[PDB]
């Protein structure tokens, strides 16, 4: 994307990662292998670090930030849905963060979790593995089905391929 | 906006359309006559096509995407509110998509419909004509009034004029 | 940010304000001393004026707009959270607009108010001072605590310092 350093920090971006030139990555941000950051997404690492694990995607118009003492750590095969916002939270592996949802400071999202579109996970809220979270404040309404569990990985894999397609075939006109 | 092709697809944009240079239009996207795409809006046509009918506007920080087998088709005189997100859905004519609302895959929004701000239309949800939709999950709470019906067109017309004003009078400083 | 005039209006920006180059400021917009506009934020002053008072911040992916007869006026020490949207509303001093929340036309937000993440303040809704607002439609659920009241200022002060850090230490790479 448009990539920036701020005072002593430069983003650490794996060569295989896709960062749309219209995305904004600033400071203390780590993007691992096969990650992807889409148009208009903002990863502002000007306070605590923002870490994005392997095979994870940060979709269009998403914002990721932190609070003092609350870094944002994202696991592997994580899908951060369009227009969602993650703030100073810990997100496990195989997690689908719903479109336009919000994850607040201190929250701990387990593995194989789906956060519904528009849901808001309150500060310090701990979400167990295999949970479906809906509402504002977000509640665990039930456990995921086998189909949804397979989807928590599939969604991310689709993006890994999409990222490569953009890396190789995008052309500004 | 910042316009891009991806592998064999180039956006088809009508000469009268306004696409803010800060918007992002990629791939298989069709923008008809008198449409407008505002700052920070993202129309990513990298899977299925995104079609935007005549006199329709896609406001600031909006994201439009699709899923395999689920293209996004927008009708005429449609207002896609600031920060809203439309994903693989069919939207009819004279529809006001509320600010920061979400329309999910397979949804079919009828004509002369108003989706409230922050509402979430679930996947495959069918919304009848003349409906007011509120909530998460979005429910049809009542039919529109005559004033609201006239507004479903007026809102779009205001934007058609606004688009022309920007086309002719915008200047970067 | 990317700054623009539209027909006779040029933004009035105080020398001390920070406007990220990835933000979009258009037309009739006033940004006072020590204000800050972050990446992907959009302040579109193409209808009525958008005024942002001293020490206030407009975070990443936020959109601010107006309606005919409804300008947007923001007071001092106001924090407009990531991905929030303010439309033709009046916001007082020491107000925290929650992440991904929505403030609609004609709304009047009092001083020392916290709007919860994802909440939607309905058109013409008046929120009294020292209120905590939650829900859709947004309701005053209780008065703020002393800690929250001190936070309504602290949040903004953190940003004033952050803005200066970016003004002096940002570097594109
Ligand atoms: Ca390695
Ligand atoms: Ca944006
Ligand atoms: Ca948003
Ligand atoms: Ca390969
Ligand atoms: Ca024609
Ligand atoms: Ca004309
Ligand atoms: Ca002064
Ligand atoms: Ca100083
Ligand atoms: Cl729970
Ligand atoms: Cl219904
Ligand atoms: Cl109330
Ligand atoms: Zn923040
Ligand atoms: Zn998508
Ligand atoms: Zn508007």
């Amino acid at each position: 994307m448009a990539i920036y350093e701020i005072n002593g920090k430069k983003p650490r971006i794996h060569p295989s990662a896709f960062v749309d030139e219209n995305a904004v990555v600033i400071g203390d941000v780590v993007l691992e292998e096969k990650t992807s950051v889409w148009p208009s997404a903002v990863l502002r690492g000007d306070i605590e670090q923002i870490y994005v694990g392997k095979y994870s995607n940060v979709q269009d118009n998403v914002s990721i930030h932190t609070s003092h003492g609350y870094p944002t750590e994202i696991g592997e095969y994580v899908t951060i849905g369009h227009n969602a916002m993650v703030h100073g939270a810990k997100v496990g592996n195989y997690v689908i963060i719903g479109i336009s949802s919000v994850i607040l400071d201190g929250a701990k999202i387990g593995d194989h979790v789906i956060i519904g579109a528009g849901a808001v996970v309150p500060p310090n809220k701990e979400i167990p593995d295999y949970s479906l979270v809906l509402g504002v404040p977000g509640k665990v309404v039930r456990q995921l089905t086998e189909e949804e569990i397979e989807w928590t990985k599939k969604n991310a894999e689709i993006y890994v391929e999409l990222a490569e397609k953009h890396i190789k075939g995008r052309k500004r006109i």
